[PDB]
């Protein structure tokens, strides 16, 4: 019985990267000599297309990452996650997509908050997609604070604040810019309503809302 | 992930049925191959074995994409291993015969000819309870050159070993001789029943 038997074989084909390599991977301008099998075993992508394997738009440098953690187990991830991400998608490299989605999670602060729940959805990363979600709507408050959610987009930002006082003080200082000061009667007709259901107009106005209010 | 080599290799196993590059007499993936054994690594496609039959290289080949074989008479799975350069598999068989001692003076022997702490382990059975080895079938069978190997060694039990080792014979009178010269209650009751 040894376990240790693949990864043993697997530091053995490891040295054989150079009469052994039977293909190319042509990425950006230059080619790369690789063992197609082991390529195919991990790739679903690169085994039904099977040489010159001609990879659409993944810088060399991830390629030797990615090949490297193919060889080892071990991704060397830091600024560079996304990209990484796009090649495991590409590639169809579940596992890899697992731990870049592991990093990714504990990144989430109160800035790569939205950000990492937009990519998460673009990617279909589910599980991130949760849990960015989630801080944002455990962590609201402060997400209010951030450059990411102030020069963000107002179809974004509805439906930030969509996900169930600290909203109708987040929308009103949404306003930066001369830009911005438009929808401000939106909300000053939407706080009366809220107003309906008290205290809250008292809440607001004793803060520097004061000046957004003024001009209107 | 220690999950990765496995996941990896077992893939690389579905592909033993498009990626065989080369040949074996007759059908493998060369690079896999290579890596497992430095033997078949150096000659390089039809790479052709020598002495081993299909049944074994069938057994070695499958050990490769699985991590363990299940052999269980042993002689000849080793005397691939030590062909192949298979290092760790000839280990998974020393293990197996390091402890199946019992089938134990051959071994020593066996251990020998494959240049194998087995035969120190073999050594040390055969040392101590060259009593009961004595009643075994193989030491029954065994050869004179073998003997004064064996026999000459770091006991009443030798002498009578050795007459107990006559079956029928031409070396009584090395033995007397000997025992003389040494100074057997075993001849001398075998004298009463003997012939």
């Amino acid at each position: 019985s040894d376990p240790q038997h693949a990864a043993r074989l697997l530091r053995a084909l490891s040295s054989f990267r150079e009469r052994f390599c039977d293909a190319h991977l042509v990425l950006d301008g230059e080619e790369i000599p690789v063992q197609k099998n082991i390529l195919a075993a991990a790739s679903p992508y690169i085994r039904t297309k099977l040489y010159k394997i001609e990879l659409e738009g993944i810088s060399v440098m991830v390629m030797r990452e990615i090949l490297d953690y193919i060889f080892s187990g071990q991704i060397r991830l830091n600024d560079t996650i996304q990209d990484v991400v796009q090649a495991a998608d590409l590639l169809l490299l579940t596992d890899l997509k697992t731990l870049c989605c592991e990093f990714l999670e504990g990144c989430i602060a109160a800035e790569n908050c939205i950000g990492i729940r937009d990519f998460a959805l673009h990617y279909c990363l589910h599980h991130v997609h949760y849990l960015a979600t989630e801080y944002l709507e455990t962590h609201f408050r402060d997400v209010s604070s951030t450059e990411e959610f102030l020069e963000l987009s107002p179809q974004k930002l509805k439906e930030v604040i969509s996900l169930e006082r600290y909203v109708f003080e987040a929308v009103i200082r949404w306003i930066a810019h001369e830009i911005r000061k438009v929808h401000m009667k939106d909300v000053m007709s939407a706080l009366w309503v809220s107003g309906l259901d008290s205290y809250l107009r008292e809440q607001m106005l004793n803060e520097p809302l004061v000046r957004e209010i003024v001009k209107e």
